[PDB]
């Protein structure tokens, strides 16, 4: 039903209200990062974290979760977290930005799996006419 440590988390989530502080935005970051530890937590993690800043915007959050991006190990065989990773990827940026540009620009850079689906779908949610 409810992992101890998904219970855990709720309460935690609710309380995540003050996560607008440059610490909490200091320790998520870096267990958003999944520096080893499964990914799978820190997805729940870096969730709640967007719950708080849903209002807010940073380019640190991506930095941790641009790091994951790279990182994911051959755990990505699977299919839920990454749909989830890119929504958040967007919502960063929903007022839009040139910088999305250049996020992309960089996937494009290094070669990557079928990754290109996501690219297409951010590369879309932008200005409204891309040069």
């Amino acid at each position: 039903d409810t992992k101890i440590s998904s219970a855990a988390i709720l309460g935690l989530g609710i309380a995540f209200a003050g996560s607008k502080n440059d610490e909490v935005l200091g320790l998520l970051l870096p267990i958003a990062a999944s520096t080893d530890l499964p990914i799978e937590t820190a997805a729940m993690a870096s969730l709640a974290l967007a719950h708080v800043f849903v209002g807010t915007c940073n380019g640190d959050i991506t930095t941790s979760i641009m790091d994951n991006f790279l990182e994911r190990t051959a755990i990505e065989l699977k299919t839920d977290w990454v749909r989830f990773l890119a929504l958040a990827l967007g919502i960063l940026y929903m007022g839009q930005g040139e910088q999305v540009d250049d996020v992309l620009e960089t996937i494009s850079a290094i070669e990557h799996p079928m990754t290109s689906a996501i690219e297409v779908l951010v590369g879309s949610c932008a200005y409204t006419g891309t040069g």
